């Protein structure tokens, strides 16, 4: 289908998947972190110790200055920059060129990560969470308006010694998944917000009130490594995961994500660790489906003679974040036109001979609308 875009993502393990883009005329080439959990297109536009290249506005004949500052504080870090527009391309994407808003980052703190090899961020979420407000049109919105690129993109993030993946823009490559695509509704267009209606650890129901799972929201976020869970849910989950994997004991530096666990060679005993399943609201009334990941997703290799891992499930005060530990099991279709998100078993996901990630349905589920926090 879209062979031109397959494998257009790279990254360093635990640093973020970026795509190559060009900004300006003549085109200045940059690496840009793909982030479905934000909605500003912002790039380094002044020297920084962790930047090697950066957007030089004065060298672009198509640069237009909006003459307005943007200040973006995160939990951390933060940056500030200057709003402007310019022509923008994605070389291993659709062969088009669009004019888009760009926040030129001129000062930052604890934002740019050394070794990450990305010089900017492409926020693919919606205008409502854009800075400085929702009147600043996000990149993907501009792309779709100025082109015949359909209003949909799909990400395959691979485990899988450098990470790789594909961002297919405007459609769905059937070679990137197996089995069926199952769709959950986007509850509201800001984050890519979804509703989780059941959680299992090795088939055992976490057995919480379902709105705990989405307190105060659940989102699909390529800009986050971990599966992050609301405090209550997180405690119930690690307790369950601890019980399930009890044949082996681990320092609780481990369950906090501080400490590593290690094993010889390919001696990692995947089978003692439980699978984790989230049920997502389906497109049909009282119908859900479930996605299931392996320890190969939630145990992240840290790079000898031994294999070592960090525990990548962690707690959150801002609701569920389905970051890369989730996404790396699946081909994820962000179907903006139909206001829904699709998941299929990923053709590149890491697993062993006996287990694989799963997408399965349907399951009869009642009162699913009630699982959403207001
Ligand atoms: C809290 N938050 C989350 C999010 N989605 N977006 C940003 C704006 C953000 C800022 C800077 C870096 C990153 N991501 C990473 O560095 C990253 C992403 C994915 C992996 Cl697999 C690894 N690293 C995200 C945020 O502030």
């Amino acid at each position: 289908s879209f062979v031109e875009m397959v494998d257009n993502l790279r990254g360093k393990s635990g640093q973020g998947y970026y795509v190559e883009m060009t900004v300006g005329s003549p085109p200045q080439t940059l690496n840009i972190l793909v982030d479905t959990g934000s909605s500003n297109f912002a790039v380094g536009a002044a020297p920084h110790p962790f930047l090697h290249r950066y957007y030089q506005r004065q060298l672009s004949s198509t640069y237009r200055d909006l003459r307005k500052g943007v200040y973006v504080p995160y939990t951390q870090g933060k940056w500030e920059g200057e709003l402007g527009t310019d022509l923008v391309s994605i070389p291993h994407g659709p062969n088009v060129t669009v004019r888009a808003n760009i926040a030129a980052i001129t000062e930052s703190d604890k934002f740019f990560i050394n070794g990450s090899n990305w010089e900017g961020i492409l926020g693919l979420a919606y205008a409502e969470i854009a800075r400085p407000d929702d009147s600043l049109e996000p990149f993907f919105d501009s792309l779709v308006k100025q082109t015949h690129v359909p209003n949909l993109f799909s990400l395959q993030l691979c485990g899988a010694a450098s990470v790789g993946g594909s961002m297919i823009i405007g459609g769905i490559d059937h070679s990137l998944y197996t089995g069926s695509l199952w769709y959950t509704p986007i509850r509201r267009e800001w984050y890519y917000e979804v509703i989780i209606v059941r959680v299992e650890i090795n088939g055992q129901d976490l057995k919480m009130d379902c709105k705990e799972y989405n307190y105060d929201k659940s989102i699909v976020d390529s800009g986050t490594t971990n599966l992050r869970l609301p405090k209550k849910v997180f405690e119930a989950a690690v307790k369950s995961i601890k019980a399930a994997s009890s044949t082996e004991k681990f320092p609780d530096g481990f369950w906090l994500g501080e400490q590593l666990v290690c094993w010889q060679a390919g001696t990692t005993p995947w089978n003692i660790f439980p699978v984790i399943s989230l049920y997502l609201m389906g497109e049909v009334t009282n119908q859900s489906f479930r996605i299931t990941i392996l320890p190969q997703q939630y145990l992240r290799p840290v790079e000898s003679q031994d294999d070592c891992y960090k525990f990548a499930i962690s707690q959150s005060s801002t609701g569920t974040v389905m970051g890369a530990v989730i996404m790396e099991g699946f081909y994820v279709v962000f179907d903006r036109a139909r206001k829904r998100i699709g998941f299929a078993v990923s053709a590149c996901h890491v697993h062993d001979e006996f287990r694989t990630a799963a997408v399965e349905g349907p399951f009869v589920t009642l009162d699913m609308e009630d699982c959403g926090y207001n």
